[PDB]
This record gives structure tokens, sequence and C-alpha cells, in this order.
């Protein structure tokens, strides 16, 4: 059991380089056009406080410079759709794949193609926080970076990477430009609300650990579903729905260990830790595999 | 630091099923050839104690099913190479990258793109255990998939999944068909060998934490290579190599803490342990990040 993305070829077909001024970051082409973040038409003044509609009337369709490769892709058209700008350009993209976009919810899980200057460089798995951060991995240069999951050979584009917080963690959007969280694409110092643990994450994630051979935390004690959500609001964990119940139902049948049991376990581990002992080889709990995670990959 | 994949599309587009008979695994089409795991050739009775000359004598090219998604790839030749068979099509792969095919060691990491019936699904990263074998993530009709890197636009192919074995960690072998470790492609219970910690990543995870301000740990002593690798194996970790050394050149030079001073500190955490106290938020030390991966993440 370990952390695992969706192939990521259908995407790298899709990545390019957008560049106004000296500003230079990464764009999304599908069809006849390119998505990016609008950040790209900030010159470095710009950056720290930009009126937008101002920066972007100013502009003109040679003022943009898509490069697919070596071949550049010559702009007929621009708009903003909020935080995304749009990029008409004259020639369609052979390699499209079957594609959606689509507006994920904390808890569910994506796989991010991180590139620099149009060029893919590496690939790797991210949850949607509670507080709509994700904790991913990201340098300079790594702005229009986008995220999705396949389906039967579609591809649903789900977030677009803008930028880093202070802490580390990092914020962007949809592919309808807005955000995910209460951020702004300002240069400015932005704090995320305190964030909280996925907790039908952790359950599932507990039950990977069964399917594969790791028990030692399992207990005979149990616990209603009411007094299982009182224990974990007070650590900070999201409350676990029915319908999160209904969803790790397979889970449950395959290892027969009864939710509300599982749930009786991660109590226990919340009040007592781990006591130097590890689960799946890490010594936290991890919240980042959802139920559909876990059965794909057992 | 997370654990991040190359970008899986340029051997997504390698990657084909073959069948013989019933039994069927994956392949991997480049150029005019395709390289797969010769155990596909055994039938169920085979499996266990298979004669490969035998069962291969017996074999011609109509026998061999090779299909990339439902196109057919009609096979022209036949060859066995140490574990792997190679079969040539009549069709040179247009999505051919730039590849070679690397033997790698203990410690080094690669991407595996993990396939089910010629079709992709995951991609992660693996690390090679100093007992050669790795702990992956792997189902039935897995074998075949591939791992790898990429440096710049060339693909280096360095492993080819053949078998899980009873502690559910997987063997396979280089694309000549070499296996990592005594393994052999029998279906007979196997038995890993006595793992250890890969000495040379976790002072790369030392050097990631120093870059990242966290530096407690750093002590005030140095060693020789040969009182290091001594006192490494006493505590299960594997001696250091020259070539050890070197690859953790960039990263001495980027934090000026030299190599035997660095392992001067890893001496004292594993004589003392953490003193309840961590290294970059943990108090378990990472052993599959190697020297390039920590650069990568960091600059
Ligand atoms: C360390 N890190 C982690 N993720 C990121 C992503 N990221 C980024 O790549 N670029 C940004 N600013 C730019 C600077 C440029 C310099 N040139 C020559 N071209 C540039 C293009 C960009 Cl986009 N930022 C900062 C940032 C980007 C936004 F989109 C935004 F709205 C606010 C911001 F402060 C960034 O975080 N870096
Ligand atoms: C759980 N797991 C993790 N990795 C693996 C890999 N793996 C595999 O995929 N297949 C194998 N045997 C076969 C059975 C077949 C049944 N049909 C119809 N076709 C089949 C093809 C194969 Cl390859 N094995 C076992 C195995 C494969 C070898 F190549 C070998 F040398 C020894 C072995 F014991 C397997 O481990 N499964």
């Amino acid at each position: 059991f370990r952390k695992m993305a969706f192939p990521s070829g259908k995407v790298e077909g899709c990545m390019v380089q957008v560049t106004c001024g000296t500003t230079t970051l990464n764009g999304l082409w599908l069809d006849d056009v390119v998505y990016c973040p609008r950040h790209v038409i900030c010159t470095s003044e710009d950056m720290l406080n930009p009126n937008y509609e101002d920066l972007l009337i100013r502009k003109s369709n040679h003022n943009f410079l898509v490069q697919a490769g070596n071949v550049q892709l010559r702009v007929i058209g621009h708009s903003m759709q909020n935080c995304v700008l749009k990029l008409k350009v004259d020639t369609a993209n052979p390699k499209t794949p079957k594609y959606k976009f689509v507006r994920i919810q904390p808890g569910q899980t994506f796989s991010v193609l991180a590139c620099y200057n149009g060029s893919p460089s590496g690939v790797y798995q991210c949850a949607m926080r509670p507080n709509f951060t994700i904790k991913g991995s990201f340098l300079n240069g790594s702005c229009g970076s986008v995220g999705f999951n396949i389906d039967y050979d579609c591809v649903s584009f789900c977030y677009m990477h803008h930028m880093e917080l202070p802490t580390g963690v990092h914020a962007g959007t949809d592919l309808e430009g807005n955000f995910y969280g209460p951020f702004v694409d300002r240069q400015t110092a932005q704090a995320a609300g305190t964030d909280t643990t996925i907790t039908v994450n952790v359950l599932a994630w507990l039950y990977a650990a069964v399917i594969n051979g790791d028990r030692w935390f399992l207990n005979r004690f149990t616990t209603t579903l009411n007094d299982f959500n009182l224990v974990a609001m007070k650590y900070n964990y999201e409350p676990l729905t029915q319908d999160h119940v209904d969803i790790l139902g397979p889970l449950s049948a395959q290892t027969g260990i009864a939710v509300l049991d599982m749930c009786a376990s991660l109590k226990e581990l919340l009040q007592n830790g781990m006591n130097g002992r590890t689960i799946l080889g890490s010594a936290l709990l991890e919240d980042e595999f959802t139920p559909f995670d876990v059965v794909r990959q057992c």
C-alpha cells in the first residue's frame, strides 16, 4: 500500500508555456483554448496588488507568447474567467483527451502533474484539505500546474496551482478560476484557516492497513456513531457522516470489521497515541487516501 | 517532502499485453521489439518449476498474442535472454522514446507504472532495498510492469516486475532479464533475505533537513569511512561505498557539511537515539529519498 497517482500521459500532452513580458508560467491546452492563471499578466510591479480587469484591457493578443515544446502557437483571442485566463489559438491540440472540468470537495483526492516552463517534471497525489489548501510539492515556476482524476479515458481536471502560502502549503483554483478557500491571486501573505483531519480517509487507510496485514491497533471496544463524533470533534477531526459509513461498507465487508468498530480503534489511537509503533510504515495517521483510492488499490 | 514519480506518458505509450494460451501479462514495446517476462510461456502446471528451454522450443511466433489495446501486433521473431522474452513484431512503435536499459543499485529509486492487461493504472516511487526486493504495490496481472527514471527526454528502464514474495514485497529483473537478488522465476516460496537501512539515503535526508534549517543533530565530531561502516553494520545500516560518498558530493557542497562529518552525526543518532525529538517533523529517519531526489525537491 503506497500513494499512487493516475498515469499522467493524457495531461502531459496538454501542457504549454505562457509568457507575457518577463512573467512566465504553465498553461493547459485543450482543443483550441489555452487555460492558465491570470497572474501571468502581472509585471512584478502588478503582482503585489493587481487590478486584473485593468491589466487585461491594456493587453493585446500579440502580448501573449504560447510555446508548445518548440512551436509557438498564435493567440487569436483572449478572455478572463475569474482567476483563469483563456487564450484562443489558431490550432487545435491533437493530443486533447476526453475531459471535464469539475470542482472537488474537501477530502477528495487527485493527481498533480507538477510542471516548469511548460515541461512536466513529476506526478503525485494530494487531497483537498478541509481548510481548502493542498500539501503539494511545488517550486518557483510551477504556477499553472494542474490536478486531475481519470475515469475510463476521461480526464476530470479539478485544480490549477496558483501559489504557496507562508506555511509552505498550496492554494489554487478550479478550472473555472474560482479559488478553493478564502485566498486571492495577489502576492501578499495569506493564512489559511485551521486545518482538520479527514476522518473517513483515516478510516479507509486503517482498512488498507488490515488488508495488508497490519492489525495491532484493532480493539474489541465499540462505540456509537455520535460518541465517536464527539471524540473526533474534540481532536479536530472532521465529523463522520452516515454517508461516509455507507461508503466504507465495501471495505468493512471485505475485512469483516464493522465501521463503528474501526471507529472505536481510531478513537483509542486518538486518545492513546501509537506508543512508538507504526501503521503501514507511518508514525502518523494518514488522511489522504479516500475509500475509493483504497478499494482501487487493494 | 513528498514521494514524486516521473510523468509516466513516455512509458504509457510503450505498454502492451502479451498472452500465451491463457497466460497473460504486460510487455514493453520499444522500436520493433516487445520485452516481457519469459514466465508468460508457462501454462499453470509449468509455473512451479518450468523448463524454459523446453517450453520455448515448442513455441512458434504464431503462438504469441501481443496487443496494443485491442490492436494485435504480429510477432515475426522470438528469443529469450536470461529471464525475459524478446518478441520481434512487424511494426516499430511510433511512441518509442529515447531510452536505455540500466541495472540499478540498492538505494536508487525509480517510478513504477503499474499495469493490468497492458493498460496502465497507476504510478508511484519505489526504492530498491538492500535485500534486492522492492516495497511495491502490485496486484494479480501486474507481471511485466516496469520501473524507470527519466533524465531529460531519455527513459532509463531499470526494473521489470515478475513476482510477489510471501512477505508481500516484490522481486523482478532488469530489462536484460537478470534478477535483482538471489531470485528465480518459478512459482515457489522464496524468502527475501534480512533487509537493512539505506545509509546513503538517510544521509541525504539529513542533508535535506540541514538545507531546511533543521540542524540540531549536527554534532561536533568526524569519523573515518571505515569506522563508520563498522558501526553502521551493528545497527543494521548498510555500509557506504565510494560511489555513495560521491553521490553525496552536491549536498555536501551545498551545505558545507563534509560527508564524513555528516557520518559522525548519523553515528551519534545510531548510538543514542533521537532523545524524543524529531527531524523534518519526524521521529523516524527516511531511507527512500536518494541524494538526487532531495536535490530535486529542494532546488
Ligand atoms: C515556491 N512555489 C510553490 N508554488 C509556487 C508557485 N508560484 C509560482 O510559480 N510563481 C509565482 N509567481 C510568479 C513569479 C514569476 C517570475 N517570473 C519571471 N515569472 C513568474 C510567474 C509567476 Cl506566477 N508565485 C507567486 C504567486 C502566484 C500567483 F499566482 C498569485 F496569485 C500570487 C503569488 F504570489 C507562486 O506561488 N511557488
Ligand atoms: C499479487 N501480485 C503482485 N505482483 C504480482 C505479480 N504476479 C502476476 O501478475 N502473475 C503471476 N503469475 C501469473 C498468473 C497468471 C494467470 N493468468 C491467466 N495469467 C497469469 C500470468 C502470470 Cl505472470 N505471478 C506469479 C509469478 C510470476 C512470475 F513471473 C514468476 F516467475 C513466478 C511467479 F510465481 C505474480 O507474482 N502479483
